[PDB]
């Protein structure tokens, strides 16, 4: 050997966003919609077709569907070939993740994806050593714009990517629907729900959608819940979640405790394991936020979280915590137990228990 | 289920692209030059302070090293602790993959390592709809900058980067040193060897310095060669492949078919088996080229080898061939058998015989 070995590893990395790239590629093709539009496997030919394709860019996207059927985007299978008798053809098929791809479905994660490898999300990297060794304390993307990524897209000029920003975040939310549907035993027993910093009842309006009679009162600041009313089973009030938190069978506390550091976020769990105290060793509090579990089994996950934690930081400076960090949090808030179920690729729902 | 699954597999492309620029930044900082110099493992503070980081910088420095950890770059060991007695801390050391990026020595892929993830390389991905649409047949970098990689690099506005890209090449060129010395048994019972455009005898040169005693002979245009001598086991003939190539123990064809469509390509490889007629069963081809092997279990090897291949389609519009392409050209020449030995990471070293 010479560890000349390490070459492999090393170059794995290097290249690895060309995986990215690729990716990128076949949402803005709309590859997964012309096939699932087209209702069965198909083929370079029809693909390039369906897509209008030049001459001259057919063999790029082969290319294109080589590395990505490789990834697991699509899969291979030989079909009769053209008419006008038979000689044997390649056709593609949609595979469980690129049906994430197609459009108009509720699954749809194109925007996500769209956003997540914008112009305005890679440029940046390019002052990524002058960020290192600056002495003011900004992102990487005010290092290298010169504006904070909020401003930037409030420009006249940017009208169309703080739309599209805007779409990847509606389309987030919309997802924390599929999350009920596939943990319903989360929130069966309940009789009530109190949704904190639940603004003006979106998210309460989802949780309405899959356990219509759950008792859910949307908990934010008194100007921002103003004076909304109604629906017997949803109620809102005002208040500071510092001071006291209205009682329910459960606290929620969805993407929350992530602006806050320890101290207040402890703060916010104590006043959390008070508005279900009167339920006693029934109740629970449920944190949705991310969960980085370094000692999992699961590599690939990890990293996945800690890729999305790095954005978080050259973006907005951001930060996620790691499973320990949580701990601390809910065993130092009082609680006895707690249980981590993932979602949504790579976040965290966290049943906590007094 | 309900292959909601098929998200965590989804978003692991997307967010691929932060472990390169993770790397990136790894060594332009010059991390493993610090640690390296400082001679054993190294704490946060001692390579912030190495780094000579503004104090906002050091938690930045922390986010990029763990995700580094956890991608195989550096190893976490606990060590005593800071003096006036010992608190614990957490100190870093290299692994063999950071050990490549320790500038000075003959194995550093530091350059590679800068052009191939440097903006000219990746900025021309927002073009990628726009090309795939397009009806002109150019380059993802032409398209995207309106002029081809060659040009923009000889451009005095970018002296630089035509510096950096330079040294990437002779790092690249250099490290085909390695490569020898980790196969010596594919040279060993070799008294002759014909390198084919092998230039004005650089490569031949580093085989001279492997194996002082083979008689190697650089063949290539009449022009290129002009009227070199010397060097009694080192002799320049001028002449054109296509019509015979000098006899010789074996043909040595590095980076040469790579440029050639397959009918150039084959008429190479035959001429290549005449001069080595004479030989017998006991002359070889040696074939240096990249080799994608579909079929490999070591499905990130392959994953690599596509995504260099599609940088070399964005870049260049050239393509790299799979193991059955080459064995057509192989068997098609006349050769009896082949044998593959992987090099470099992804490249490969492909033994013919006849
Ligand atoms: N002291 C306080 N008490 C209650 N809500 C507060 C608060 N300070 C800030 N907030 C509320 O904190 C919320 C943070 S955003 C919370 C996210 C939301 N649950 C979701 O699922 O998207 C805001 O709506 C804000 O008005
Ligand atoms: N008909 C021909 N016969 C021999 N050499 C030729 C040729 N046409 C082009 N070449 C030579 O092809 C070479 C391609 S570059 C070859 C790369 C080289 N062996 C290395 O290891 O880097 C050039 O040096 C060029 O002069
Ligand atoms: O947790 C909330 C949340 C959810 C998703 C995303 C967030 C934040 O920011 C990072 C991100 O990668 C991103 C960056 C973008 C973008 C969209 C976009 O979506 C991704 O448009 C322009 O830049
Ligand atoms: O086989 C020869 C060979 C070897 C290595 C590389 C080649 C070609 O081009 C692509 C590449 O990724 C690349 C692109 C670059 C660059 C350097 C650079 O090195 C990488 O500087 C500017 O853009």
């Amino acid at each position: 050997s010479e560890l000349y070995h390490a070459q492999i590893h090393l170059y794995k990395h290097v290249y690895n966003f060309v995986s990215s790239m690729a990716l990128k590629s076949a949402m803005e093709l709309g590859i997964a919609d012309a096939i699932h539009n087209h209702g069965k496997p198909m083929t370079l030919s029809e693909l390039a077709s369906s897509l209008k394709l030049h001459p001259s860019k057919v063999n790029i996207l082969h290319r294109f569907l080589r590395l990505l059927t490789h990834n697991g985007f699509f899969a291979k299978t030989i079909v009769k070939g053209k008419e006008g008798d038979e000689e044997e053809e390649i056709a593609y098929s949609l595979t469980p993740p690129s049906k994430l791809l197609i459009s108009g479905k509720p699954t749809c994660l194109s925007s996500i994806v769209k956003g997540a490898l914008h112009p305005s999300s890679l440029d940046m990297w390019s002052s990524s050593k002058k960020w290192f060794n600056e002495d003011k304390e900004q992102t990487l993307f005010e290092c290298a714009t010169g504006e904070s990524f909020w401003d930037f897209l409030n420009k006249d000029s940017e009208s169309s990517t703080l739309s599209m920003f805007q779409d990847a975040m509606a389309s987030d939310s919309r997802m924390f629907k599929l999350v009920l549907q596939e943990n319903k035993r989360v929130f069966e027993g309940l009789e009530s729900l109190v949704d904190v910093g639940g603004g003006t009842g979106g998210v309460t309006k989802l949780i309405h959608e899959i356990f219509p009679h759950l008792k859910c009162t949307v908990f934010d600041q008194p100007q921002v819940v103003g004076n909304l009313t109604g629906n017997e089973n949803l109620n809102f009030v005002g208040g500071d979640m510092f001071k006291s938190i209205p009682s329910a069978d459960a606290v929620l506390l969805k993407w929350v405790l992530h602006d806050w550091n320890d101290e207040q976020s402890l703060k916010i769990l104590k006043n959390s394991k008070e508005a279900i105290s009167h339920k006693g060793k029934d109740g629970k509090v449920i944190i949705i936020d991310i969960s980085i579990d370094e000692t999992s089994d699961d590599r690939g996950l990890t990293e996945l979280q800690l890729d999305y934690d790095l954005v978080m930081l050259t973006m907005f400076l951001g930060k996620e915590r790691t499973k320990q960090e949580w701990e601390k949090l809910i065993y130092d808030a009082g609680f006895s137990s707690y249980k981590i179920t993932p979602i949504s690729g790579f976040k965290s729902l966290i049943e906590v228990y007094p």
